[PDB]
């Protein structure tokens, strides 16, 4: 990536001019960033930590500016070399901004105060402005992370009804498969983290990588053995019993856990004849759990069949709550999952009186790819400026922050000036997160999933 | 950055489990993709050389193989140790596959294969299955591509009808200011780059980073300097002539040319309430009303105080200044922009449109339905076709066997093919990456030459 590596050219085209617009006299900026809507009506804020570790990684320099200003000039950009060099010469080619922040996993309702940026300097009073693109940018792992947040909730309501264990069972529930359906690997592994703050199963291998990088985290998700459709179908239909008896020999051991795509030819027969007569004994025998897949035919409809003819298969227990629970089996559903067929499938499973312990969920490109920073309406605005020395306001307006309420954890956004004000029934919510090349403050991923205490 | 720089970790994490699946005897995978319809009718092929530059960009090591096996064996994934090791050791750590693809900017009717995936290691056969992750991000830089594609098309439609200069004005006219609004900097640069193979005009400055390293050509695309609102606003309200006259004395000059960006009442205060000599060209930007309806009014007021000059089709070319219309532009408004001002007796010179987030994040891998599907197998020393049943596999995979792509020499058309039936047609596929080395490799100029040259 080292292409990629500067951060003078890590914004759009007309941010290199951008200085030149400000009112003569203007000496700070303040800035903030807020959902201004959307889809849903609260976001949980992650993701802010790893967008500044990996774009502002090394002081600007020199070559930088050479590179920087070559380009622009032959792009048609003018370019401010001299506040650049100031920049570099003067303040070790470190940053002058202060970044507070909501700390990462809490989740906050929309038209709230999530971030404000704020320049140090007087005379590169400009550089906020500059990193808005690449800090704009946070809206994707905030969107992903909130998402996931939603679906945790809707699984979370039919396992607390159903299930007699519902919180060991609700963080292997949504599984991430979204890395070959997203634009880049760098999105992967950022939105591929998002969903880790809420679940642990992945196989996003790329998100494990980003959680140990910037996350504290060495190990963040887990996974299975899985066949593919191709694996299956090479031994051809003739032998799709012994492809599956192969799947058992590899990986079926006492606790484990084997996924097996089961619609290569003929899924109901798949399930009645191969697994449940042919490699009945084999898999009781086993010890491991075997995880069905389907991968056509109606969504909602498939996985109801599937638990019924596994049912006839395997039998089941009854738990403590009434509801049938699979002997030795699972199902999971990856095809045409989104929050809406999710919650379709628990309704059906649970009315046929089947606990939803029994199933498991997959989201691809609907997790990590179908969103876009108007999914909830991301704004990054100016707010004030310091201008002949006094503050001006630039409909939230002024110098702000996000409170929380003691009492009620409710939050609102406010001036700073309130903070002391209003220093009873509320705190400042906001912390200090990077200041003039400092990260401040760093969040492990075991902290942001605890954040993640917030319910709705 | 270096925290991903290992290949063996950029896939699915079930592909670590992959490779025990097969059948006894197996030796050779063959995979092709396609676009399987979607959006449009036809795809433009870009971005595969790009990606294979940035993710294989050394040989597989002894410390990648180290570092995947402890965290896949945390993870909960066996792995294949000895089958890498062998690779580093005896292949000397260079990817075993062979990959054909069309060349870069071709544009392919749909249901056609576009790139092929071939083994070339009879003991590491598995290693094209376990880079389909990786590979099938293509997508997004083909859809991208294809996206701007289609809208040059459209625009290509009005000015030939309206205009005097019609391949002189047509690259300028849709502009990309996505890199706020896509998912991350590589996004931006890779999808960014992908408008570039049919526009010149781009805020995103990664994509002529993208351009510069992967494709040669270091000042890929032009943008000039805007105005920006909020900024504008910070000059205060009786002094808002004061901001947009800073605005062109620091960048309106001869040749130059400036955006200024505007609410559309103002517009028409300006000229019709009233509230030439620098030489340059300004470009106004409404940031309010209907995009249709503003872009026509904005012509005709725009008329009013500028004048207009008939070109040689019969059609008004407005005085000093052109309309950007950069709000709710997608392919089917655009059309509609056109055929409004083009009625209203206005060429198609005096418009230009952009696109941000409707350009590089809103598109998935179902926009044209991109499938990478394995074709066929070599086991016991026989070839096999590799598919579901037709009642499972819900038409995700059109085609079986050893597969390329034909061009007919007769019509130019495109058809696909099996290998061994390959009369009055060229093979279309060329090899561009085998066993480590990029064999056929593109410069932007010649990506863009393939793509203009394509029509309809």
């Amino acid at each position: 990536m080292h292409y990629l590596d500067n951060l003078l050219l890590n914004t759009d085209s007309y941010k290199a001019s951008h200085w030149l617009q400000y009112p003569p006299g203007t000496d700070a900026s303040f800035f903030y960033v807020e959902s201004r809507g959307g889809v849903y009506d609260q976001t949980a804020f992650f993701g802010l930590q790893s967008i500044l570790k990996e774009a502002i990684n090394r002081p600007v320099t020199h070559a930088d500016i050479d590179d920087a200003k070559a380009l622009l000039a032959a792009h048609g950009e003018p370019f401010n070399e001299a506040g650049w060099r100031d920049i570099v010469d003067r303040l070790g080619g470190q940053l002058p901004i202060r970044i507070r922040a909501v700390p990462e996993g809490c989740v906050v309702p929309t038209h709230n105060v999530l971030m404000t940026i704020e320049s140090t300097d007087a005379k590169a009073f400009w550089v906020p402005s500059y990193l808005e693109t690449l800090l704009l940018r946070v809206w994707y792992p905030v969107t992903v992370a909130t998402v996931s947040w939603q679906v945790k909730q809707i699984v979370r309501d039919f396992l607390q009804r159903t299930s007699d264990d519902p919180e060991g069972q609700l963080p292997f529930k949504l599984h991430d498969f979204g890395a070959r359906g997203v634009s880049s690997l760098g999105s992967a592994a950022l939105g591929g983290a998002a969903h880790l703050v809420n679940f642990l199963g992945t196989d996003t291998l790329s998100a494990l990588l980003l959680a140990r990088a910037h996350y504290h985290t060495p190990v963040a998700g887990y996974s299975i053995p899985a066949a593919e459709h191709s694996t299956i179908t090479s031994w051809g239909r003739e032998r799709e019993v012994d492809a599956y008896r192969n799947m058992l020999t590899q990986f079926a051991r006492p606790g484990a856990i084997v996924a097996v795509v089961s619609d290569s030819y003929d899924i109901y027969r798949a399930i009645r004849e191969h697994w449940g007569t042919t490699l009945r004994e084999e898999i009781i025998a086993s010890g491991a759990t075997v995880v069905i897949r389907p991968d056509s035919g109606d969504p909602v409809d498939v996985v109801e069949q599937c638990l019924l003819l596994l049912d006839e298969a395997f039998g089941h227990q009854v738990n403590g709550k009434g509801y049938k629970v699979l002997n030795h089996v699972r199902v999971i559903q990856g095809d045409g999952i989104n929050p809406q067929s999710l919650r379709a499938i628990l309704e059906r499973i649970t009315a046929a009186g089947y606990a939803a312990d029994n199933v498991a969920f997959g989201m691809g490109g609907a997790l990590l790819q179908k969103v876009d920073r108007d999914t909830q309406k991301f704004a990054l605005k100016c707010s004030a400026v310091r201008v002949d020395g006094a503050w001006i306001d630039v409909s939230k307006r002024g110098r702000l922050t996000l409170l929380r309420d003691r009492a009620t954890g409710q939050y609102r956004s406010a001036l700073l000036d309130e903070v002391a004000t209003h220093a009873g029934d509320s705190d400042d919510a906001l912390v200090t997160v990077w200041e003039n090349g400092q990260m401040l403050r760093e969040w492990t991923l075991e902290q942001v999933r605890a954040h993640a205490a917030a319910r709705l």
